[PDB]
């Protein structure tokens, strides 16, 4: 379950990472 | 404590996505 937790806040910051990439292009 | 800790940061993630979200509509 933590490990499950630890991806989902992963994932979430590579969305971010991506949003931010994006922006910038 | 730290399972609230983890749902807030999770709730904040969550925010992060639907913004994100919404900005791409």
């Amino acid at each position: 379950i933590l490990q499950d937790k630890l991806n989902s806040t992963m994932k979430l910051v590579s969305h971010l990472t991506a949003q931010l990439n994006e922006l910038k292009e």
